[PDB]
Order: structure tokens, then sequence, then C-alpha cells
């Protein structure tokens, strides 16, 4: 077999070129066909190229800013000096100039909407008010991220809620994870047989989280993930001002949940200061996992308004974290270690989707036996409370009404009308004291009475609630912070950090506060731009 | 800033008091809350008054006897001297007295209320020598222990049974555990959509257990449970003079599984002698749970007997251990540290009950696994013997067959009449080889027919038996004692205390045997109590 | 009490006699009951007596070979010794006369047949020529384990598909095994209640998994399973000559999933080198566990062929092993310790029942996911390959097609027909890719509208195949090799013996790759003696 071994020898010395060669081969086919498919008939095949453009433009740049760094930092150096001298009269131009500018656009936009969006606007800014007294160190705290991080949500709000083109892209951004997530489906047939649909949940809504954890972790091996992290990361950390870590966490977490959101940055764990710390876990609190989201998809929940929210948790997150546990030491961990995410040890790419599989094995078995624990102590609360309140010939009293009395002036604040901030009470208690999911399923149930169109009031009692509540409860509830967590979550940063672990029992109940302000802060947002119809 | 350090420092001056004074003005609030309720009516809010009543009874009585423990022992401490004094001779008198008493009550009641009554006299008799006999150091055996608890049985009995109120009063109890444990189906409903009803054991079952489990905790947690569990095991260790860990195991098993009992004393578990580790095995094996109390009393299975038979067990348990298998070693475990048990890692309620859900996940697995082996194997024996006797003409050959002639003197010794000693006898066989629940399901189907009338005898074959033989069946089929569950038991404990695997193993098949022997010992006497039809 | 002791002396002195007395009376008991069977009536009791003059034959025959294995080898010897000294000059008349016999076999018999049959023996070659170019060490090859591995499958091929009393035989343990496995639906069907045939999957067929597992844990600790493994593996070692720990793997995995074989010689697996492992993890890769023999005979499949193809790929993979990646290095396992089987540390019978049936948690739930997943991504593709396909006015696009056309030489070298090569290519893409029982149940489809009849092309697609080519591929899909259980094998291993993780993730590739091809093999000789229809 000497031919054999001169070949392989041979192979050896020039396995890079075959390498590139074969890749080009492979680029070329695709051009060749994208390009025919236009060429039949360009109207259909226009996603196609589409998605050919922008992946060239992606590809193209990356390169250019990877080659050019120092180049363009250096052509870009004499215009930060001179804005650097003129800052001393630049601050309070700028200041000013932006005070006028929010003014007027209060005034004139808010006075016409009406008088709720007004309302949210002050419920805003008592709840920043709040959380600064009860900080942590209220002289130490650092005013440019937390109003950097308001401006980024006011910015994102305005450009997908005020303006066709990024509601439409989120709109059909939300039918494809829609579209998606019936894929599933296929497999829940086959396994649990064609009447899977007669047991809803336990043979419809799981296999969606097994199915949508496998495309996660094959997404996170190929590298997209990452990308996607790394691009929203730096514009966080240039614009806010934030540590890289606490960043790339805030980024990371919008399509992870809390558990598993910290490991995208393990070996730094534990060199992080408290304040970095605090704000990953509670930029873990106040944000879903995008496994989860089609659950939710499923129940009826609008998917625009859930993007969104998710979108938008990211820098509610990091701003009330620097607010709540202002920085006071001194960062050790450097952009380059933290934008560096160790990935998974994955052979090839079927190991990596056998391995997510496999994993989420105890977050269905715990996800269900927490939800029928959950909902038997719900109903044995509601018979308790009911049979105590009989005593006083009022037989009506039950966990619901305590929660509609308790959490009202919290929905009034984020601008929920008069009357229906009892019923987003109740929402908001069920997602406090219960996972979110029950509150979801609330939420689901209520929208659906709506579209069904039946009377609104029956016997005195309120049935359904308008649009705009509806909006405001669907940005309010979306988060994973409730009390059930706190343990789960408290646990698992011992596990990674067991040396930092006096530390994460000192902040974990503040971040988790942290956390639900946070989802208040962007339904404030959401209530203050959203008319009535 | 420093006015709110110093507002904080002012409270923490005063934390003490003024925590106190809050605390207190929540409880008298609660009292007047009480007390308007009995204002407004006194029948609707009697059963919340008694509650109040014996809580604030208890709580008196407790905090009184911390307080004047010295005063009691030394008021407690001359008569003690002086019974020790004259022990010499009035030991004999006593003893001569109980002799009479037993030989008189028994010459009396059970002779007047049949012979069947005196064969259980002769078969409690019988089992406590063949108990005897194979006993592990028969020279080295504490005799106390073994007549104390059977005279604790034989006075709860007769308090039970033969006294109206008590009766009652168990009814009630059996009933409200019922009424409890049947919001399950609530969350049960819920994740398995409302055709749950139509798999009936997989998706009504096993909720019961993961919700026990998870109000189980809730419980520990709080410290309730440890409460009454103290109390309990005091007068065991008070009267019978076992040690405290197995007392406080013993007691705990009443109410709380045979896999999660030891978790009580976990932390001095690998310091106890080989005695108590049988007896902690044996009273684990002799008591059911309390989740499956719910279920059984749901087939038609007497509440009171279910309930006396599972607080009988724990004195039948311990005499029958100490008896079996004597001490031999002197204990290393102290009073106050056994009685002692303090809660793992709960930071908050909530936390609790996730962590008593998430703990059953490997219990319902495995109990469903179990069941699903067993019963194919029982089907396969089935029609293998079948195969078999058809070669004789017998085609009717079955376990069930063969079962009723094996266990027939176990049966008859028990004070069954003849004719029903076979049926028992399967019921027993069944027990013994096959988990209780499918026992009970058979004697469910024997009460149903015997309630529903009808001919005694269809043909030669008999469709239902006496009372008397369901009330001793019932007592007799109480236990946890089945070949399948030895095995997992000795899972259960060798995590918990891997340095003694080797012991544990040691005494496991002498310690079902106990636990069987500690069932038919109860049995005994409630035939030996009940009357004939 | 020394009378007791004196007692247990006599009975330890006496133990022997009173076990050879006890196991003497049983057997004798055994056989009365066997006599009065024969008497009563024959016809009735012949199949017992087969078994039990089966049984005594057996015994009888091991107790010889036992006994007298010194003069058995005193008089073997000189034979040897005088073939060994002859040896140099008759190698070359045996293997020309062994190359004649197949040359006038393959002109008498496979021409008569017609040109199919000699493609696939073409084709059974080819296969063989490829595993040889593509081996780790081509040089260092031992050729005898290759041709006596295909030696052994045509013979045995032969023996069974030519001669109808091995047909029939075989068959009716194909049924037998069917109805001993069908009680494990009516153990489930307590269970998952009466209406468990509604998830067809989920609830019937894994149980079956239990059921098969419990029984199997069953027969190891008997010891009859490792009889029938040493009886079937000595033969591979005293032909072949292989080596003893991996032919003892390979006669087991006959019988036994590729998950549990290894257990055989776990205690051994740390020491095995590297191609003994490779022979280890391609053995299991193809060949069905008996747990899938039931569910796959009642699509319709025939048994005979299943049977055959499991036994015939038994030796197959030892020889492609063999070949493909040949030992280099002298092993450490000797033959005495290498075909011991520990029992079953299980104190008895039902103890090993429970553990086995445990054991099986995790394969059900892992199977459960990985097919929901892997189904899921499988209806991505499709929908992504048609939308792709549609730009090119092609939207009939699919993974089928796609495979159709890759897979189609495999297919066409195994003898099969032009036509019906591609359909056969579909099945083998689907075995492939996923797992054997949607293989499986698409060609139980395909056999079934060839049952009912109809036209055999409705349009221009054909409907149904011929019966040779759906015996064909019921010998080509009958393994486990598949992109998914790669991972659970890896796990498996690893985690039996975690000192070689290095090397089985090195050789798990290439010997997935060696399963299917050994698979391959057993359906050329398939191919090449059946005759069309
Ligand atoms: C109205 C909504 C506005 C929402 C945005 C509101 C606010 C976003 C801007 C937050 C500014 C916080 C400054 C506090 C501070 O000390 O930072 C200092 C730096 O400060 C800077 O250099 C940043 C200057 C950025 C201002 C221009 C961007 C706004 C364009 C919006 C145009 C949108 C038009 C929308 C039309 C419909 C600290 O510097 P350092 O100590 O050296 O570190
Ligand atoms: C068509 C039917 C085909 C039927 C059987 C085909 C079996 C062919 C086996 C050929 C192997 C040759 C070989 O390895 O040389 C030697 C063994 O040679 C033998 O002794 C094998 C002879 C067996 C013939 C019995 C037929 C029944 C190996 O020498 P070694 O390396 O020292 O070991
Ligand atoms: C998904 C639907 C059916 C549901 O009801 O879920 C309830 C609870 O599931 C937790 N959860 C989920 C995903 C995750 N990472 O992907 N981490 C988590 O903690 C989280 O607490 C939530 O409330
Ligand atoms: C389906 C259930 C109710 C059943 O039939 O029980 C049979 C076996 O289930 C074990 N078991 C059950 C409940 C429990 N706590 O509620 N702890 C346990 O250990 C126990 O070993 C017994 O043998
Ligand atoms: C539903 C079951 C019966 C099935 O169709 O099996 C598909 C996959 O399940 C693996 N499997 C299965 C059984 C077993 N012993 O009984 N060992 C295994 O490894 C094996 O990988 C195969 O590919």
């Amino acid at each position: 077999e000497r031919m054999c071994g001169r070949m392989s020898d041979f192979c050896r010395e020039h396995k890079t070129t075959l390498r590139y060669i074969i890749w080009g081969i492979l680029i070329a086919g695709y051009l060749a066909l994208v390009i025919a498919a236009c060429v039949m008939n360009f109207h259909r095949a226009l996603p196609l190229f589409v998605i050919t453009v922008v992946a060239i433009f992606f590809v193209v740049w990356d390169h250019l800013m990877a080659k050019y760094e120092s180049q363009i930092a250096r052509f870009l150096s004499p215009g930060q000096r001179l804005l650097d001298s003129h800052w001393f009269w630049l601050k309070w131009v700028i200041w000013g100039c932006l005070i006028l500018g929010v003014i007027l656009w209060l005034v004139f936009d808010t006075a016409k909407l009406g008088q709720q969006q007004l309302v949210s606007f002050g419920g805003l800014i008592i709840y920043t008010s709040l959380t600064f007294l009860f900080s942590k160190h209220p002289t130490k705290v650092y005013w440019r991220p937390v109003f950097w991080g308001i401006g980024l949500q006011f910015l994102l709000g305005l450009l997908i809620l005020r303006t066709e083109p990024g509601f439409m892209a989120f709109d059909w951004l939300g039918k494809q994870v829609q579209t998606f997530l019936g894929y599933s489906d296929a497999g829940a047939s086959f396994v649990f047989g064609e009447k899977y649909t007669d047991h809803f949940f336990a043979f419809k809504v799981l296999p969606i989280v097994i199915f949508f954890s496998t495309v996660m972790s094959m997404l996170y091996y190929l590298g997209l993930m990452q990308w996607i992290i790394r691009k929203v990361g730096w514009v966080m950390l240039v614009t806010m001002g934030t540590s890289p870590v606490e960043s790339v966490v805030a980024s990371g977490n919008i399509f992870i949940g809390q558990t598993e959101s910290p490991l995208l940055v393990r070996p730094y764990l534990p060199y992080v200061t408290k304040s970095e710390l605090h704000a990953i876990m509670t930029a873990g609190f106040s944000t879903i996992a995008g496994s989860v989201l089609g659950a939710y998809i499923s129940f009826g929940v609008s998917s625009s308004h859930l993007l969104t929210a998710s979108v938008m948790s990211a820098p509610a997150a990091l701003a009330i974290s620097k607010l709540f546990w202002p920085e006071t030491e001194t960062p050790k961990i450097n952009l380059k270690n933290a934008m560096k995410m160790e990935s998974g040890d994955s052979r090839n790419l079927l190991e990596a989707a056998t391995q997510g599989a496999s994993s989420s094995i105890s977050l269905v078995a715990n996800i269900a036996v927490n939800l029928i624990a959950f909902l038997a102590l719900l109903s044995f609360m509601n018979s308790a409370l009911s049979w105590l309140g009989n005593m006083f010939d009022y037989p009506q009293l039950s966990f619901e009404v305590i929660c509609s009395y308790v959490f009202m002036p919290f929905a009034f604040m984020m601008g929920v009308d008069w009357q229906d901030s009892f019923m987003v009470a109740k929402l908001i208690g069920y997602k406090t004291f219960f996972n979110e999911f029950v509150a979801y399923q609330q939420l689901s149930k209520l929208i659906s009475l709506r579209q069904v169109g039946g009377p609104k009031f029956v016997d005195g009692v309120q049935q359904y609630m308008s649009m705009r509540s509806e909006a405001i409860s669907t940005y309010a509830l979306c988060g994973f912070a409730n009390f059930g967590s706190l343990g789960i979550v408290i646990g698992g940063l011992t596990s990674m950090a067991p040396s930092r672990k006096r530390d994460i029992t000192a902040g974990a109940m503040r971040a988790l506060i942290a956390g639900t302000i946070a989802c208040f802060l962007t339904a404030c947002i959401a209530g203050m731009l959203t008319n009535t119809p």
C-alpha cells in the first residue's frame, strides 16, 4: 500500500489548499444556484437573494473591521480630541438641547394622546426615584448608565412602536417564530400518537421546549448566537459604559434562561466585583428564555410584544442594576477576555443536537412537577380563604381579590386606566407568587374572551380589558422574577463560583427586586407610547 | 443618604423590641378577627374557635413546661425515689394485678364475643413466640419493650374501636385527610388536560404523591410536623424504653413514607448501631404514607380502620424489632441531639415547596416502572401456570389458587373464619408479592360486592366475605413490606449513609419479615376486639 | 438456649447433605409431574416432555465434558499433531478444494437463479474489498477472521433459507418471542388505563423495553443467558480465531441491546486493547435487541428473516471489524476470565427484577426525547427543501427524493433490481439518519400495499416493491447504526470505563460505518440465496 501512503503524505502536505479549493467550489455552486433562481423568476427568488446579500455584507464588514481597526482608530482620534477639548461647553449645550427636545415631545405627543400616557411617564419617574432612594449607595451613583439605558429603551420604543418599518419588521419576525414553533408537532404526533391534542399541555407545549432547546444548542455550536451576542454587547458597552462582563451577560440573556446565561463567562466569575455579580443576576431575572417563547406564543400572547419586551429588557436590567447597586470598585476583566466565549465541548453538529435534546429532560420534568404542585396549592389556598371569609358572610374572599387590592398601585402607576388596573393587579400577583406561565395563561384567557366578543360586564363583574392594558401587561409580565426562582438561582451561582457564595446570598434578594422593577420600567415606556383605541 | 443610615441604625438599636411588638400586634389582630367572627355567629365560627383555643392551650403548655422544667423535676424526684425503694416487692404485686386483669378481661369479653376472637388471642401468642424463636440473639432479649408495645397497641385499639367518640373522631380525621388530598386534581387537570381521567393511575394517583411531597416539605420547613413528631415519640421513649433515634423515626413513619422517614435523623445516621438500623428499616416497612391514605379511602376501605392501623403499627413495629433483633451495644446518640431536627437548605417557604415537589420525580418514575414490570410478570406467570395445569385437566390453576392454600394458616391464626381465610390469604399473597395498592384494590372490589348485595355463593365460588374479615384484612394489609420494594429502600438508605452500606444490606431481609409480622400483630389485635356481625 | 446452638451446629455440619437432599427431592418431584402428565395424555404433554429431554441431555453433556476434559484432550491431541505435520502441503489442497467448490456452487446454483444473485455476490466482493481498502492498518491484516466470518454467514444462511425445517423452526421461534413480549401490554394496561392504545408509541412500545430489561436482568441473575452466550461464543472463538472478550460480546449482542451488552465484560473493560474496543462498539451497531423483535414482527416483517439477520450479523460485525481495524497488540484478558460473567449481586430474583426495571428509565426517556427532536428537525428540513426547490419550479424536492439518488448504488450492489433500488434507498436513508423503527414502519406499509393488492403504479410513482426486495431490505435494516444513537453509545461506554474515554470517542465513528457495512453483508448473502418470485 505504498501508493496510498504517498497519496496520504501529499494530501497532508497541501491539505489547506485542498480545503480552501473545496470551500470555494461549494461557495461558487451556491452562488450559481442563487443566481439561477433569480434568473428564472426574481420576484419569487427575492428572499434568497436578500439573505445572500445581507450575509455577504456582514462577512465583508467583519473582515474589514478586523483588518483596519487600528487605522480606523487613528483616523478617528483627532475628532475625539477636539470634542474632548470643547466638552466643557458642549456638554451644557447638549444637555439643554436634550431637555428641550424631551419637553417638546412630552407636551405635544403625550398631551395629544391623552392623560394615561402622561401618568405612565410619571410612573417611570416614580419608579426611578424610589429605586434610587433604596439604593445600596445613594451617594456613590454613576448617572451615565441610567440615562443611557432609559434613552436606549425610549429609542427602541420609538423605532418599533411608532414607525411602519420597525413595526412590520417585528410583526414579520414574530410570525416567523410562530411558524417555526409548529415543526415540533411532527415529533410530538409521532411519539404521542395522533391524539396528542387530547392532553394539550403535556403532549404539545413541552415538545416545543425540547425542539427549541435542541435548535438553540445547535446554533450556539455553529457560532451565530455568539455573533449576535457580541454585536449587541458592543453597542451596549459603548453607549452605556458598563463593564464588559455584565454587558455581554445582558446581551446573551435575551435568548437564554437565567441559569444558563452566566455560563457564557465562566472563567471570570470568581474575579467579578459585587456590582457586576448583582447586575448579572438582575439581567437574569428580568428577561425570559427564547426556548420557552414558543409556549407563550402558543397560548395566544402577541409575539410582537413579547419580542419587543425581550429586546427592551436588557437596557432596563443594566440601568436598574447600576442605579440600585452602584459600582464602587475597580473592574478586573477586559473586553478581549469577556467577548471570548468558551464554546461547548461538542465534536460535531449532531453531537451538539443530541446533547441539547438530552439536556431538556430535567427541564421538562421539573416544569411539569412544579406546575402540578403550585396549582394544587393555589386551589387549596382559594378553598381555605373562602372558608375563612364565609365566617363574615363574605364567601367570595380568595387569592384573586387580595392580589387585586394589593397590587393596584403598581398597575396604576404603569398607566393602566382605573378599571383595568385591578385585573392587571391579579396578573401581577400571579406572576409574582407563581411562575409567569400561570399569569400568561390567564392573560391568554382574557385576550381570548375579548376576541370572542361576548358581553363586557356580566352580573357587575368585568370580563375583559382594552387592547392597551393587554399590551402593558404583556410588557410587564415578560420575566422570570418570582420567589420560586430565587433559590434555584442562588445554587447555580454558587455552583459556578463557590468562593463568592458569601457575596451571592447578600445581593440575590436585591437582584430579584430589581428584576421586577426593570419589567415595570419597560411597561411604563410601553404605556407612554400606545394610544387609546 | 446619611439620614437613611441613621434611621436604619435607630431601627436596629430597638429592632428586637419593635419587631416583637409588631408581631404581637399581628397576633392580637388575628385574635380580634376570630372574636369578631364568633360575635357574628357562633355556629359557623365554631371550628375556628376550637382550633384557636387548642393552639393557645398547646403554646401556653409548651412555654410553661419549658420555663418550669427544673421545678417539675424537683417535685417529681421524691416520688420516684420512694417507688424505686419499694419496687423490690411492688413489682410482683403489679405483675400479678396485670395478669389478673388480662385474664378477667379475656374470659369475660372475648368469651362473650365468640370463639373467633379467642383464636385471635391465640394467634397473637403464636406470632410473638415465633418471633422470639427466630431471633438474632434469643439469650440477649429485653422484654420491657415487647410488653409495653403490645399494651399500647391494645389500649389504643380499646380506646378507638370500642368507644364511639373515638371511632367518630378518627372517621372525621380520615375524611379531612381525603378532602385535603383531593386538591391535587386541580393541578393534574391543568398539566394533563381535562381528559386526565382517561388514564386514571398515571394522571390521578401519581399527582397525589407529588402534592403530598410538596405539602410535607412545606410542613417540615415551617416546623409544624416536627412538633407532633416529638410529642408522639416522647410517650414511646418514656414508656417502652427504646432509643431516641429509633423512637423518633418510628413516630415519623406514621404519616411519612419509608423512603423519606430516615431524613429526620440524616446527620446521625452513620453512628446508629445495627439494632437501631434494623428498627429504622422495620418501622419504615410496617407503616404506610399519608398520601396513599387519601386514595385508599376512596376505594371503599374503612377510614377509621386505616387510621387506627397506621397509628398502631408504630408500637408494633418497635416491639417486634426489639424482640427480633435485640440490641447488644451501647448507643452513641443523645436524646437532645436525636430529637432536634433542622432543615437542610430552604431560604423561604416557596423554595421549600419547590424542593419538595422536585424530590418526587424519581419516586414516581420508579413506582410506575416497577408496577409495569411486576404486573407483566404476573400476567406471564398466570398464563404459564394455566398452560402447565392444562396437562392434568385443571386449567384453572393460577397464582391466586396457589396463594390461597399457601397463606391460609396466617389468615386462620389472625382470627378470620375458616371459609374466609382463603379469601384473605389471596389478598395477603397479593400484598406480599405485589405492592399493597393491588391488594387494596381487590379488597375494595370485595367490599363493593358485599355492599351491593346478592347471593353469597353464585356457585361453589364465594363472592364476598363478612364485615369482620374485611376489618381484619384492612388491618393486616396496611404496610409497605413487598419483595419489589425491598430494592429501592436499600438504594434509598445507602445514599444517606454510604459508610453503612455493608450493614444496610445485612438486615433488610429480616426487616421485611419483621414488618410483615408487625402488620399481622395489629391485625390479630383488631380481630380480637371486633365482634361478629 | 444451648440446645438450639447444638441443633444449629448439627445443621451446619449437615448443610451439604440437606441441600443435596432438597434438590434431589425437587428434581424427583418435577420428574414425577412429567411422568404423570405424559401418562394422562401424551399429546398434551409432548412439549413438556421435549423440554425435559433437551434439558437433561444438555446437563449430562455438560457434566461429561467438564469431568472428562483431560481424556478428551488426550484423544484429540495425536490427530491435531498429525494434521499440523501434514499441514505445510495440505493447506494448498484445502484452499483449492474450497475455491473449486465455491466456483461449482456459483455456476450450478446462482447462475440458474438469475442475474441479480450474481450481482449480489459481486456486491459482497465489492463491500469486502472496499472495507479492506479504507482500513486503519492495511498492511497488517489477519485474514482468518474474514474468510471464516463470511463462511459462517454463508453456511448459516444456506441452512436457514434453503431448508424448509430450518425456516419453519425460526418462524416458530419468532412467533414465540412475539407471544412472550405480548404480556408487557397487559402489564402496562393497568398503569396507563384501558385507553393506552390511543397513544401507541409512548404507552405500548416503551413498556416492551421495560419488560425486556427486567426479564433479561432476571435471566442474567439465574444464569441461563450466560450459558447460551458461552455456548455460542465458543463456536466463533474456535473457528474465526477471535479474542475471548470481543467474541463473548459479539455473541451476547444477538439478543441484547448495544447499551447493555458491555456489562457482560464490564470488569475487564478498561484493559481491552484498541481493536477489541472497536469490535465491542461495532458489534453493538449491527444487531437489534429482542425487545424490538416483537414490535417488528407485529408490523408484518418476516420473523425468520429478522432472526436470521441478527444471527448472521453476529459474525459479520467481528469479520468487518477485524478487516477494518486489525489488532496490533497482544490482548491482556484470559479466556477463563473473559468467559466468566459475574452473577448479579441482587439478594433474590425479585430484587434483580426490580433493579433491571429501574435501569431502563434513562433509556426510555432518551429514546423519546431524541425521537421528538430529530423528527422535528426532519420536518423543518423538509419544509426548507421544498421552499428552496420551489424557486426552480420543483416544489416536490424533499429528504426522500435526495436519499433516493444518494443511496441508490448501495441498494443496487446488494442485489436489488434497478426499479426497486430507489425504494430501498429511501428506507436505507431513513434507517441511517433516524432509528430503524421508522424505516421498518415504512417497509411495513410497503409490504401491506403489496399484500392488499392493486395497481403496481397508480401513477408515475411505484406503490410497492417485489418480495425479494422486501427480504433484502429486511436484512439490510436490522441494526442500531444511527447518527442519533452514537451519542448514547459513547455516553454508556465512557460511563462504564471512564479511563478509556480518550479512545472511545476516537473509535466511535469508524465503528458506526463498520456497523452498516456489516448489515449490508448480511443482505448480500441473503440476496445471493433467494430466488425471484
Ligand atoms: C415553559 C412554560 C411551559 C412554563 O410554564 O415554564 C415555567 C417556568 O419554567 C422556568 N424556566 C424555563 C426555561 C429556562 N431556560 O430555557 N429556565 C427556567 O427557569 C421558568 O422559571 C418559568 O417560570
Ligand atoms: C402508586 C403508589 C401509591 C403505590 O402503589 O405504592 C406502592 C409502592 O410505592 C412506594 N411508596 C409510595 C408512596 C410514598 N409516599 O407517598 N412513598 C413510597 O415509598 C412504596 O415503597 C410502595 O411499596
Ligand atoms: C422505541 C424503541 C423500541 C426503538 O425503536 O429503538 C430506537 C433506538 O433506541 C436505541 N435502543 C433501543 C432499545 C434497546 N434495548 O431494548 N437498546 C437501544 O440502544 C437504539 O439506539 C435505537 O436506535
